């Protein structure tokens, strides 16, 4: 809500993003894809994201509602299907952090919900 109390919002997002990390069992999302050693990534991918730059975007605020949270950690998890094939470790991981977090994800929201 746009009246909510912002703190304990935000205290909720971390435990998520924390919880959410956990699943990176490839340690492939926790750091920015390095470009030094894919150049062409940013060809394919508009937006990068992964778990620090999430954590810096909520301790910046700018996540104010759940969905835009929830949005980030979807590209983490789309941009890595659509730059990798198929056959890949990467992709094999994302499709894995798309089955974990998203229990996650639904447990957290039914928090967030309560603090409208
Ligand atoms: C999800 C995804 N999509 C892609 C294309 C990639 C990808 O190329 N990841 C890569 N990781 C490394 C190594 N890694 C080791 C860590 C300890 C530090 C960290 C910055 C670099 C090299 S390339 O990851």
């Amino acid at each position: 809500s746009m009246e909510m109390q912002l703190t304990p919002f935000l205290i909720l997002l971390r435990k998520t993003l924390e919880q959410l990390q956990e699943k990176d069992t490839g340690n492939i999302f926790s750091e920015p894809v390095p470009l030094s050693e894919v150049p062409d990534y940013l060809d394919h991918i508009k937006k990068p994201m992964d778990f620090f730059t999430m954590k810096q975007n909520l301790e910046a605020y700018r996540y104010l509602n759940f969905d835009d949270f929830e949005e980030d950690f979807n590209l983490i998890v789309s941009n890595c299907l659509k730059y990798n094939a198929k056959d890949t470790i990467f992709y094999r991981a994302a499709v894995r952090l798309r089955e974990q977090g998203g229990a996650v994800l639904r447990q957290a929201r039914r928090q967030a919900e309560k603090m409208g």
